[PDB]
């Protein structure tokens, strides 16, 4: 049935994502010195200031003010005219530090309750949904041409959104595409939209998908000149959907950034992506969404649910059998299954946690073994 | 097919929700003096402090420090031993104020891009999903018996989670229920769990749903004595799922609290709940989820999608016909359709935005007219 679906993405330097990137940059910094560190680092940004606020239990010593300024500088906010300068903004920390003091470590219970969901679909190369994939790819391309000299009047803040017409389950094409970019006072609006259309949109959206009818809204109100934290406000854990799957699949509440791996909110979600992506790569289903939940102090998950939406190649009884076998979903088990105690997290914080094959949760190593046990074919 | 699903909720006084309630309390206060005010008030709480941070364009004058302290006092954090005192904590504001300066007001375009989803299901009295409904009802009952003298050793912070076994689409019963409550040093753990079980859980969970097998985890690690902001950290827009539908249905990124009605993130989502709830009350479907999206500076929605999951009583072509007719979904139209410019928002910020019939988006006034035009029956 023809039906349209939308997903947005934002760039590095959109204020919410700045806050994510700072949080995960502090996480990485601590993890580099102490991979067993427990962190929950929440960050807030507003026109003058970055507040980095936290509970951290670690041996490590790390410089919050330095880490912050460097993250704001790579994003590019380095002069008042943009909205925000990494070298003169205020950095404020309010992190509580604690230093450290079951027979099988794997049987350690979950710290905090909750629900996590994970998804895969055979509709892109990366086994991710088409909308959120291209949506991210628009903003990423913007950052690229910004940062490579090509289109250097572009400034950091940018939002993208793409709407896709599907008829059933086939992506038929792109109905509308919207893109808004901060830019210097230097460039005119009409020349801006020539360049966005040539350099950003045309190299990313598949041409077969683009029609005579495709409604493109480039800088629709726009003269987007100041942006980033200037006059807006970013907090970690607000681009929760963008981070995930653009609203194709579901979500339990939870944020990833600034949480070390002991946090099921993060690591359970990462593991869920991995179990689903492996299922689809083995051809056990076309589209798979999984809910796993935990209760505080219990180590086995309180629930698993697989929704293969009528797209199975083996009945869900057998499917849920293999899920709960090939994958250790005890909190410390999934930390092991995916080898998470490593500074790999700042890269996660812009452009989507999933869909980028070089992440431990994006590997399809278990594809065949799943294929086998699920009645080989 | 038997399959389990989970949803969590938290109380007023869980730190994220404190921050929500403060944001919406400032919204209400401004709206009482100036209903056309534009606000985006983001709040952060950590052990000593509340940072209320914002952009506000209004004539009104309102006292942030007073509003804050009063909200923290009704929640109950009024002494250091709890974790946090409303009368001695630090309140810090960083709100930018601006005072004010198409032929049809209704045709005014959307301010910001985005996607919103809304849901209804005939599975509860309130046309909301069973899990998130009971989950909320657990925490609400906790707050009630806390606040009515009955169980007065209870302190503010509490989390609940209920997992439901469904066989297909029938809620069969409650597999597990978990509940964790802050409490005074005064009460013992075992007597605590007698009382939680008698007074909170037993009057809320339907007994027919409770089995010999129902795994109840009351205070599982627990001696939860300090809580609220003490040693944790709350930010508005983190209980995004709880707010909604406990992960039964989808979400675009977006937070509600501290956003005045011009924000589609909020009002479009509210309107979507209303269009779906009306569809289901008219018996046009059993379960209905709707995605509506907007692009900045356009007034008609860029997409509408209805997923009636094989539960229609009329084909989705006709359904999407009636949706886009009976409901004005232009930003100013939905503000009108639901009469939103009123201080009604602090009540929204704990216990769920939906499912509570006395909200303008919970009315089923359009039920019959939808029934009619969708081929009367
Ligand atoms: N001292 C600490 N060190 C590291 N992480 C912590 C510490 N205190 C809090 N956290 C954890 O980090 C997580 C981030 O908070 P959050 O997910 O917001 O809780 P909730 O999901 O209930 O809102 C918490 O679940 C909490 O267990
Ligand atoms: N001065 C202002 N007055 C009121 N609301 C504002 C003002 N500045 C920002 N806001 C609005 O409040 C909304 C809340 O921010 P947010 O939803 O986080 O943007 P995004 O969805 O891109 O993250 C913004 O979409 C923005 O349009
Ligand atoms: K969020
Ligand atoms: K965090
Ligand atoms: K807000
Ligand atoms: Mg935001
Ligand atoms: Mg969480
Ligand atoms: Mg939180
Ligand atoms: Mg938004």
């Amino acid at each position: 049935a023809k039906h349209l679906f939308t997903s947005e993405s934002v760039s590095e330097g959109h204020p919410d994502k700045i806050a994510d990137q700072i949080s995960d940059a502090v996480l990485d910094a601590i993890l580099e010195q102490d991979p067993k560190a427990r962190v929950a680092c929440e960050t807030y940004v507003k026109t003058g200031m970055v507040l980095v606020g936290g509970e951290i239990t670690t041996s490590a010593w790390v410089d919050i003010e330095e880490i912050t300024r460097n993250t704001v500088r790579e994003i590019g906010y380095v002069h008042s005219d943009m909205g925000f300068d990494a070298n003169s903004c205020a950095v404020l920390s309010a992190i509580g530090k604690q230093s450290p003091d079951r027979a099988d470590p794997l049987e350690q219970g979950a710290g905090d309750q909750g629900l996590m969901f994970g998804y895969a679909t055979n509709e892109t190369d990366v086994l991710m949904p088409a909308p959120i994939t291209y949506a991210h790819r628009l903003v990423q391309r913007q950052a690229e041409v910004r940062k490579n000299g090509t289109l250097p009047w572009l400034r950091p803040d940018a939002k993208s959104q793409v709407t896709f017409q599907y008829d059933d389950g086939k992506i038929v094409g792109i109905d509308a595409v919207v893109l808004s970019t901060q830019h210097s006072e230097e460039i005119d609006q009409k020349s801006l939209q020539e360049a966005v259309m040539e350099e950003i949109i045309k190299p990313i959206l598949p041409a077969e998908w683009l029609t005579s009818a495709t409604k493109f809204f480039i800088n629709p109100t726009g003269r987007f000149v100041i942006g980033g934290p200037m006059g807006d406000c970013g907090l970690t854990g607000r681009k929760i959907i963008v981070d995930t799957y653009g609203g194709m699949a579901r979500h339990g509440g939870g944020a990833f950034s600034g949480k070390d791996p002991s946090k099921v909110d993060r690591s359970a979600a990462y593991a869920a992506r991995y179990v689903a992506k492996n299922i689809v790569a083995a051809g056990l289903a076309d589209r798979c969404e999984i809910q796993v939940s935990y209760a505080i102090g219990v180590a086995e998950p309180t629930s698993i649910m697989v929704e293969t939406f009528g797209t199975e190649k083996v009945p869900s009884e057998q499917l849920t059998l293999l899920v709960r076998e090939f994958f250790d979903l005890r909190p410390y088990g999934l930390i092991q299954m995916l080898d998470l105690l490593h500074p790999i997290y700042k890269e996660t914080a812009a452009y989507g946690h999933f869909g980028r094959e070089h992440f431990p949760w994006e590997k399809t190593d278990k594809a065949q073994l799943l294929r086998d046990a699920a009645g080989l074919k």
